[PDB]
């Protein structure tokens, strides 16, 4: 199966998913000096007040919190986007140590983790169909650094011991994703891809400039999850990040400066 290990990790994915070597793959390094300030970009609109979280699960790659996306409840618009994008799930990528774990990098700096809030363009009706379109998804990426705790993350971390191994899931209602956001919505944006198989080139990435702070104790709970199913050799779920991919013929735009 595909994974993050030596024998099935990112360097292997192109064999089953040849788009891995495509022209708009993610993540990328964000060279802040080269990013073009675009005064035509709009403020992002993040409207999460009616979000309805449903469940949390360990799928052997990450953990994911899924939302009720059957109506317009938690939506992203504005910024670089045309139309409305509905939140369907968020998940994280993180490292074995605090000096790695993010997918995007900023002037080559790696953060301890990266949160991805995945949204689909409602003009395509469902997230699967959206993932087949060049403008189908918008993923809001937020870096995590280790320092003071993020109180809004604590409900997630306290539930992780219930989903330790691949295939476990639990009820996870009333989680407010507004508690995961930094103060500023200044962002970089570029056209890219899913960072996991199938690697579809369907994502408008919106990466916030300001990281959130999480505590060491919060990230150490991420690192207690297992990639493996219960019974199988124990392999901690760490370093579940794809490294930066070639920028190729893309421009990263900044909403600021
Ligand atoms: N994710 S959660 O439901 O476990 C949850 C929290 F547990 C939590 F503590 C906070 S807080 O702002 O740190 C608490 C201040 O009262 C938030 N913060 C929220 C919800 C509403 C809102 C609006 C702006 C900024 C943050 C938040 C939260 F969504
Ligand atoms: N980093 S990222 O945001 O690119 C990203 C993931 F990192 C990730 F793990 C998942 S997954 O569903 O948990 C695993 C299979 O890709 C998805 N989900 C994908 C799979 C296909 C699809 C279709 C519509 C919306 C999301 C996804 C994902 F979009
Ligand atoms: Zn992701």
């Amino acid at each position: 199966h595909w994974g993050y290990g030596k024998h099935n990790g990112p360097e292997h994915w192109h064999k089953d998913f040849p788009i891995a070597k495509g022209e708009r793959q993610s993540p990328v390094d964000i060279d802040t000096h080269t990013a073009k300030y675009d005064p035509s970009l709009k403020p992002l609109s993040v409207s999460y007040d009616q979000a309805t979280s449903l469940r949390i699960l360990n799928n052997g790659h990450s953990f994911k919190v899924e939302f009720d996306d059957s109506q317009d409840k938690a939506v992203l618009k504005g910024g670089p986007l045309d139309g409305t994008y509905r939140l369907t799930q968020f998940h994280f990528h993180w490292g074995s140590l605090d000096g790695q774990g993010s997918e995007h990098t900023v002037d080559k700096k790696k953060y301890a983790a990266e949160l991805h809030l995945v949204h689909w363009n409602t003009k395509y009706g469902d997230a699967g169909k959206a993932s087949q379109q060049p403008d189908g998804l918008a993923v809001l990426g937020i870096f995590l650094k280790v320092g003071s705790a993020k109180p809004g993350l604590q409900k997630v971390v306290d539930v992780l011991d219930s989903i330790k191994t691949k295939g476990k899931s639990a009820d996870f209602t009333n989680f407010d994703p507004r508690g995961l956001l930094p103060e500023s919505l200044d962002y970089w944006t570029y056209p890219g891809s899913l960072t996991t198989p199938p690697l579809n080139e369907c994502v408008t990435w919106i990466v916030l400039k300001e990281p959130i702070s999480v505590s060491s104790e919060q990230v150490l709970k991420f690192r207690k999850l297992n990639f493996n199913g219960e019974g199988e050799p124990e392999e901690l779920m760490v370093d579940n990040w794809r490294p930066a991919q070639p920028l190729k013929n893309r421009q990263i735009k900044a909403s600021f400066k």
